[PDB]
């Protein structure tokens, strides 16, 4: 289900991916990315590589979507709100003509970008660069504008007989002048705290036939803006265009992730072989390279935690899940097969109700894992009795080697190190320690178990030499 | 070093004790509480015992101290503020009259209360029930005051000066309570009285601590024998009991995490620290030794190379600097690294310490270590046991199980492969 994407911190990979979307359309798709059918995932891989090859820009799709959705509901869209949507459609078509001569997988997506010309040429006639509605837009408005602009110069007009302050302003959307202490008639807008904002008697009557022509201004503009909105809504090209951008935004981010982290195109075969692989979320991550195949199914990692043990289990699993999701994956080169189910046993320490939780996941593996399934097991046999737990831990390893699963196990149990020798299909490996430098490395040593650390600490630490006392 | 005080959460034990001070003076002592010379230790139970037997109450010393501060700085002390210091000084002497006749070690502490009679009769003649200044205070202020006897009411910015006799009056007053502030400063038992009061506050709190947490009264000896001990800081603590003697010196407490095992170590050693500090230990009956040093090897949860190299740095100390009178608390021995060298080193540390004849208590997870511990001079296997997958958390001496059947109680397949030969 989930609980494998959760365990492997896949949503953090989604979080990084959506940070590199340029629209919410891409952002949403990244936040719901998940393992795909194999043809889709490779097609996402091929798309990602080619968007590395030729970068492209995007509209603000999503402002386009939000305007279009409001049009479908039958909002009366704002002028610039139409204009901003109109430009995004215009850039979407322009991107399509940019992308088609590439004649490759980017172009095939871009073929979904519609012909939005009839909406555009409506818009370019209708409204100007600022989103206000032109005189051109209907003839009915043009007569209104022709009867309005000259009337607005009355009042121009501007009488003196001064003593008044300055200017001409309009209050309550009717023209007026400021005056102090006079002797000039009529009907006051507001007052000061001197101004008194006068609305002379002479120019009341032809104020109302400017308010009248104002009410016709909206009554023909709010006809036009609605009609432009319905022309946007009744444009069947926009979904298939919006679908196309959300890919192109997502596939832009699925590549810009790989540029930014060091990710690569995997290929799918019948066995895993990673070349300098690492955890995407670990900064400056140490690069390591292994291979699991039908001869060497299960890789048993013997470990001074905290020196790499759990990160590799997440490193393998996260590369596979990103691969199945169409993401580029965290290697110099990656060859992974395609498990029917990943099984992850990883914690959230280490006594004995961790161990029950470890058993609870392993039982799920023991019942319904096939030879095609990939198993990650952390802290096998720890948290519990080292004697009885060792026999159980071998008992579960035998169950899965006979089962033909592939995957990776981390354990501390020395009786399990002796078991990975001499038993076909499981192999030992460890994590290096510069015990001289008193650090983990975090390299990986294939073939070599987590051999002996404890004495060599002591000599650097100035313990008595009457001790040691070495049994062996 | 007392690192080990910090390690064993001793300042938390101080924090409870200082909470039950009735004065700042006792509160300061409790936060300063240290392991003691043994006579003062064995004394301070005889006080903490008897101050349970005969409880008392204490004055507002501190406010005695701080006001007697400001009259060593020589403020003109406030009118009530001198009365309050006097009230404690009187209230301090009621203790000495009350705490003398029982003759106990409680009584010898009361013998440092001063004979503050000369101060108090100066107070009592001068200044009143309310902290005002009265006529009685002097030849001067009994006059001057009487006098001030006005005339008024002549009726059916009023002339008659305005108060140009009356408004003179004044200052007068001190002098007398500046003299009494100096008399407070120069009184020759006051620092000794404050020492006696603060100690009785400290003993009072320690008596309250004993009742509140269920504490009892160690006796010291040449071997440990703890009887239903527990941890004073673990609420509803399970009780447990053992002996470290010369015969059985070291208790190798096997057993799992969460557990018990890391906090028996604190249970023993904090009782030892709490005893050596003249306090009441966390047990029904407890018999203890007086170790020259207590070494704790306790950390700071999952167990590393770096914790182990931390742990190895404290076993270096014990191997270098522990005698047969030492008490060692060693945690998670050989946890951290491979079992392979991890045991063969951890054994050799045990042998060196069983040779050295220290007495202590160890927690490990190494299987070979508990097959070493069966068959040796004095070292014994214990465990905390386990339940419903619960821990209990009660010791079992003798006894280092249970890796399967978690599995069968989860009903895995079978897959048994119970062949653990
Ligand atoms: N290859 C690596 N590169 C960088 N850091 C790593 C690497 N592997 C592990 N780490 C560090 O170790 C932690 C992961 O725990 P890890 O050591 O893998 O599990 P375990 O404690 O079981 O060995 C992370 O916080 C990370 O910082
Ligand atoms: N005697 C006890 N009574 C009640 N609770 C205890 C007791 N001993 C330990 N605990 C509980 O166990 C916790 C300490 O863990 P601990 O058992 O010391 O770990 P470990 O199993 O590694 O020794 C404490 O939080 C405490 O609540
Ligand atoms: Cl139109
Ligand atoms: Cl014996
Ligand atoms: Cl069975
Ligand atoms: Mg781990
Ligand atoms: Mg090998
Ligand atoms: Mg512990
Ligand atoms: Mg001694
Ligand atoms: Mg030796
Ligand atoms: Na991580
Ligand atoms: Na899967
Ligand atoms: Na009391
Ligand atoms: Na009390
Ligand atoms: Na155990
Ligand atoms: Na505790
Ligand atoms: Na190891
Ligand atoms: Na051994």
């Amino acid at each position: 289900m989930r609980d494998v994407l959760e365990v492997l911190e896949f949503p953090r990979v989604r979080a990084l991916l959506a940070e590199r979307a340029k629209t919410p359309l891409g952002r949403e798709l990244a936040l719901a990315l998940a393992p795909l059918p194999r043809e889709e995932a490779e097609k996402r891989h091929e798309l990602t590589g080619e968007a590395l090859s030729y970068p492209y820009a995007l509209p603000e799709a999503g402002t386009l979507r939000e305007a279009y959705g409001r049009a479908l509901a039958g909002a009366r869209l704002s002028g610039p709100e139409l204009l901003k949507a109109a430009k995004a459609l215009e850039e979407a078509m322009a991107l399509k003509e940019e992308l088609l001569p590439l004649k490759n997988a980017l172009s095939q997506v871009a073929e979904g970008i519609g012909d939005h010309t009839p909406f555009l040429e409506r818009v370019r006639k209708a409204l100007d660069e600022e989103g206000a509605v032109k005189d051109e837009a209907s003839p009915r408005l043009a007569q209104i504008r022709r009867e309005l602009r000259p009337l607005r110069q009355q009042i121009l007009d501007r009488l003196y007989a001064l003593m008044d302050d300055r200017f001409v302003t309009l209050r309550r959307e009717r023209y007026c002048v400021p005056v102090r202490a006079g002797m000039a008639q009529k009907v006051p807008g507001i007052l000061l705290d001197a101004t008194l904002f006068i609305e002379p008697f002479s120019v009341v009557k032809l104020n109302n036939r400017l308010q009248a022509l104002r009410l016709k201004e909206e009554e023909e503009v709010n006809r036009i803006l609605r009609d432009l909105s319905e022309r946007l809504a009744k444009d069947e090209g926009v979904p298939k265009t919006l679908e196309a951008l959300g890919l192109l935004d997502l596939v832009q981010a699925q590549a810009a992730l790989a540029r930014d982290l060091g990710l690569s195109r995997p290929a799918f075969g019948e066995r895993y072989e990673l070349y300098r692989a690492f955890h995407p979320l670990i900064p400056d991550a140490v690069r390591n390279s292994f291979a699991l195949d039908e001869k060497n199914r299960i890789l048993l990692i013997s470990g001074p935690n905290m020196g790499g043990k759990t990160a590799l289990l997440k490193t393998l699993g996260l590369a596979v899940l990103m691969a199945q999701s169409g993401l580029f994956v965290a290697a110099e080169k990656a060859l992974l097969a395609w498990p029917d189910r990943v099984y992850a046993d990883i914690g959230d320490q280490e006594n004995l109700s961790t161990f029950a939780g470890h058993l609870r996941r392993l039982r799920e593996m023991l019942e319904e894992a096939t030879s095609h399934s990939l198993v990650l097991i952390d802290e096998l046999g720890s948290g519990t009795d080292p004697e009885e737990g060792a026999a159980l831990s071998q008992a579960i390893l035998e169950a899965l080697l006979e089962r033909g699963v592939k995957g990776m196990v981390t354990t501390h149990l020395s009786p399990l190190k002796a078991f990975a020798q001499g038993r076909e299909g499981i192999q030992n490996a460890s994590m290096r320690f510069d015990l001289e430098a008193l650090r983990p490395t975090y390299e990986l040593v294939l073939g070599v178990p987590g051999r002996s650390y404890a004495l060599a600490i002591a000599r650097r630490l100035a313990l008595p030499e009457e001790v040691l006392k070495r049994a062996e």
